[PDB]
């Protein structure tokens, strides 16, 4: 049973790396935050090894990192994964970064002759905890096929999008752009409904079998709005960061997406008003403030 | 309880097929429209014409209205020759028009003064939905009256819903339904243009998003029935979506509410119409945004 490396043991990485240990893998963990390392260790993971030592020793190494800088700091340079990867290693980045960085990563992997997949994930911490993540994978199909079963203990839907390394990332950004639209629509629509004294429960039962339906509507309303609980979940701040990546790509693709750009501002304002660390469904509360 | 004699005022885009479906369903239907061709077409199927609004109110068990505006509704319901002043003591009036919550309330206040029954039951689904009896009825008003008339409305639609005893509740839910459509069509249109611009396989992408939190009935509708096959025949026009968005925005502004994205969407669909997509399906907002592709 394989040796897996896991770099980034935060909100997503901790439950993912824990699940691998529970699944019977020997898991070596690295995180800048020694407390995160402590938590992973208590789950049965092994700490104390360098990023470089993970690259030399592990069959597959996953990364779950919070920014493009962090991904760059881990993959590149004399101490990083690509320079130190043994000849059979597979690296799988689950971080969300720009398509361009996906390409820069792949180009360094091809130069070192190591395997690399850009496999961003969807489903949040709840999905990570429950092994129901969606993996959207760009990169070599042979590498996908040989690591599909490991990713399959972490997620419920494992997809290969195409051989293009940024194909996963792109579908993910699209997914999250749609989420931004759906959350905004629910937030504004329900505010109108409430101001006019609608029973939001009866309304949902009707709209949920109409063209008003969306999984996000069901999520936001049933799991947050109805129970008056805005504990993340998936933050206003994280959604706005993803919308940022999507608008960046739109701008690089010479596209003006007027409602998308407005939404970036909507979530940015929700944050600046103090809902940044609330669940995205709290956009409802932000829009309702005026009542 | 007798529900054989049905009046139907407004034999237009929706009324004509609805009224004929009532005839086909064994009801004795008395129809009224300014449009003599519409009256003749109805009569030709076994509809009865030549009776006044007044006469329908006096003699019919239930009278439906399908009218094009608030003023048309007012002209039919109020005044000496109208429905309320001439309704017999057991009549039920059902308006299937879309008007403001405020008019729904004024209609009901007049119904209560006259001690007649009234439901505000706006329909959605277009001409084809009316023909195929797949309309949605979203109904506000008395539950007892709803329970009494559900069986008739049900021969005309697939989804018949009683929302609440608030007379405007059906209208309000209809408006919210259409507002969510506006958002969802906008997201699909913008998000797929981004995907297309970056050469994504839109079929594969749908397979993935349709079982992820990108999922919506509108995404399935717009993508599989319109965008994928490059068909932009309505369906549900840009122009009619934006009319209903306008009504949602009017209701908001009435309630002192600022809904910035909603107001922005009203303008997006107005610009889409101005660019030439007004009588296309709403899914054509994708083609509007896609004008930016190479
Ligand atoms: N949290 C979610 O709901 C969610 C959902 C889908 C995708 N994601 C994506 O997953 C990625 C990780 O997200 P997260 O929520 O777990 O972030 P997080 O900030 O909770 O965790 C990231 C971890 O990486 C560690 N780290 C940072 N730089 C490092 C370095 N050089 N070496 C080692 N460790 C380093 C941090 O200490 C932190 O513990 C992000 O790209 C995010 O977009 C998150
Ligand atoms: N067209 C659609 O696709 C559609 C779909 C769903 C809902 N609706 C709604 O249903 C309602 C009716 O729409 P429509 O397209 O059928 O309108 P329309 O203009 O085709 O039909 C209304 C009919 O009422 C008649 N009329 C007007 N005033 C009258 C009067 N005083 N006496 C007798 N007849 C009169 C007109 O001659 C016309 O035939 C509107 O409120 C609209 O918003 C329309």
């Amino acid at each position: 049973m394989k040796k897996i490396g896991f770099i980034g043991l935060g909100n997503m990485g901790l439950p993912m790396s824990k699940n691998l240990v529970k699944s019977g893998y020997t898991v070596y963990g690295v995180d800048l935050n020694k407390e995160a390392e402590a938590s992973f260790e208590k789950e049965g993971g092994i700490i104390g090894l360098s990023i470089s030592k993970l690259a030399e020793t592990c069959d597959v190494v996953f990364t779950s990192l919070p920014s493009p800088r962090a991904v760059e700091a881990v993959y590149f340079g004399a101490e990083g994964l690509f320079e130190n990867g043994h000849s059979n290693v597979v690296f799988i980045d689950t971080s969300t970064v720009s398509p361009q960085l996906n390409k820069q990563l792949e180009e360094a992997a091809k130069e070192k002759k190591v395997d690399f997949l850009a496999a961003p994930v969807s489903g949040g911490v709840i999905g990570a905890e429950n092994r129901t993540l969606t993996f959207m994978v760009g990169g070599s199909k042979d590498v996908y096929e040989k690591t599909e079963s490991i990713m399959g203990v972490l997620g419920a839907n494992i997809f290969h999008v195409s051989e293009q390394i940024d194909s996963g990332t792109t579908v993910k950004l699209i997914n999250n752009l749609l989420i931004g639209f759906y959350t905004a629509g629910v937030s504004e629509a329900l505010t109108l409904a409430k101001k006019n004294n609608m029973d939001l429960d009866k309304m949902f039962d009707i709209l949920n079998v109409s063209y008003g339906q969306s999984r996000i509507y069901e999520r936001n309303y049933k799991s947050f709005i109805a129970p008056e609980n805005y504990e993340p979940g998936f933050t206003v701040n994280l959604l706005k960061k993803d919308l940022g990546f999507a608008v960046d790509l739109a701008k690089e693709s010479e596209l003006h997406l007027p409602v998308s750009e407005m939404l970036l501002n909507v979530y940015d304002e929700a944050s600046q008003a103090g809902y940044g660390e609330n669940d995205m469904a709290a956009l409802y509360k932000k829009v309702s403030e005026q009542l």
